[PDB]
């Protein structure tokens, strides 16, 4: 349908707070569409507010993308032809643009106070809650000269065109704002500082962005942006207006956007719990898109191959922790055991949940639990019984399994285990089955539950015999002996 589009897309977050999963969804959609089409992914930091902005947040945005495996073609660290890529560094570019806009009559200096606007609404019998009145379009040279001579500091406003402001949204379809409905808008504050309304569309133009893919909560900015892009083409600064694609807002439990105050929106809360990049990328891909109607499990290469903005839906995109957890668990199970073992060791070690097993033993234990967890952190509760200072016999398990009958099972197993020549899972198994099954004719649940509770503290544990092997003879014997009291 048919030539591949020529694509330059951006991810343009503000460095305020922690990396919001809606915003990371938007990064991924941009990245996937670039990679699908052989296009360029531009990373721009929109840091024009010193009050809210922080270097901690900047570094965390870089870390978020790198951890997720989403590399950028132009942006911080890497550079590129249209830099610098932090807006805090492009002050001189914005001043030039403003100057050019002002000299073409695309933009003008405006001196009204909000109170003078309100008073003009009242005299004309207009709703005084309405906005800017375009009064300053029509200032005489003398009146303009006269405001400056009084020390008025103007703002720069853009002169809106007279026609409709409309585009065909790649996700939302046709959108139109009527001729005259949008007041001439401020591109600066009275200090001269440029506002989002200048810097965002200006850098999209200057960085030659072809497709703007962003959350649909920003849709209302688009007409103002269209106006500015048009002005920038007239003054020879840009060439083409980008296409726009507005992505479904990521919701929490109701109709409301998932909040930045809500810990579920924090990418790194998921990290800390033990999401892996492959899990979380798969999940975030499902927040407005879908590889197939018959399955939702996929990797990044599969997404790159399949992803087109034409297939983004505008249906409600609700964040569902259960689904995210389920996909993470599938992705965990897809890892090669060596990869998984290294990731799991590092996760536990770096969250002060060291497991008291040597490297090869821990690998063996990791192998045993790869199919039992939804997130890496869950392995602590499953494996901490290897740590003598964490082991505790659950009192309900004890009451049920460590009665006189179970006590009797331990007596037999303990004598069984002394005959085990080498302390390995098969010989442990054989000794205990010889004694408890072949010998005492016990039902397996009856033969083994007391030994599992004794050795692990609980009625559910990793494979019992393997677990006994890794605990070692001395520890296993000690626990079994104590369990009978
Ligand atoms: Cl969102």
């Amino acid at each position: 349908m048919t030539a591949t589009e020529t694509v330059r897309v951006r991810f343009c977050p503000s460095p305020t707070g922690t990396p919001h999963v809606g915003l990371v969804r938007t990064a991924l959609f941009n990245w996937a569409y670039a990679r699908h089409t052989g296009g360029t992914f531009v990373f721009r930091i929109e840091d024009t507010d010193a009050q809210r902005d922080s270097e901690e947040s900047y570094l965390a945005l870089l870390d978020a993308l790198r951890w997720l495996g989403l590399d950028w073609d132009e942006g911080p660290e890497v550079g590129g032809p249209y830099g610098p890529y932090r807006q805090s560094q492009r002050a001189e570019i914005y001043r030039d643009v403003l100057a050019r806009l002002l000299a073409a009559g695309e933009a003008y200096h405006a001196f009204s106070t909000p109170e003078e606007v309100e008073a003009r609404h009242v005299a004309a019998g207009r709703n005084p809650k309405l906005g800017y009145d375009n009064f300053d379009r029509h200032l005489t040279d003398a009146q303009r000269a006269a405001y400056l001579a009084e020390g008025r500091q103007p703002v720069v406003r853009l002169r809106m065109p007279d026609d409709d402001l409309a585009w065909n949204d790649l996700v939302r379809g046709p959108v139109t704002f009527a001729a005259g409905s949008v007041p001439d808008f401020a591109l600066t504050r009275a200090s001269g500082d440029p506002l989002y309304t200048l810097v965002n569309p200006c850098d999209d133009a200057l960085m030659k962005i072809t497709h703007v893919l962003r959350g649909e909560d920003l849709l209302p900015s688009t007409p103002r942006q269209l106006a500015l892009h048009q002005a920038l083409i007239r003054i020879g600064v840009a060439e083409r207006i980008p296409k726009f694609a507005h992505l479904p807002t990521v919701l929490g439990e109701g109709t409301k956007k998932l909040s930045k105050r809500d810990p579920q929106s924090n990418l790194f809360a998921h990290r800390d719990r033990g999401f892996i990049p492959e899990g979380l990328l798969n999940y975030l891909a499902l927040l407005g898109w879908s590889i197939a109607d018959d399955h939702d499990l996929f990797g990044l290469d599969e997404m790159v191959a399949a992803f087109d903005v034409a297939d983004v839906n505008s249906s409600p995109a609700r964040f569902d922790q259960k689904k995210a957890d389920a996909l993470n668990a599938e992705h965990i199970r897809m890892l090669d055991v060596g990869d998984f073992t290294v990731r799991l060791r590092d996760h536990l070690d770096t969250h002060g949940h060291h497991i008291a097993l040597d490297e090869a033993a821990f690998a063996a234990a990791a192998e045993l639990v790869q199919t039992r967890i939804v997130v890496l952190g869950d392995a602590w509760e499953l494996l901490k019984f290897f740590n003598d200072d964490q082991y505790v016999i659950d009192p309900k398990a004890a009451a049920k399994e460590l009665g006189p009958d179970g006590a009797a099972v331990l007596d037999a197993a303990l004598a069984a285990l002394t005959s085990v020549t080498d302390w390995t899972a098969p010989l442990i198994e054989a000794a205990l089955k010889d004694a408890l099954i072949e010998g005492l004719a016990l039902k397996p649940r009856k033969a083994f539950s007391p030994i599992r509770v004794a050795a692990t503290g609980t009625t559910v544990s990793p494979p019992l015999f393997e677990s006994l092997e890794l605990l070692g003879r001395d520890r296993s014997m000690q626990r079994l002996r104590a369990a009978r009291q």
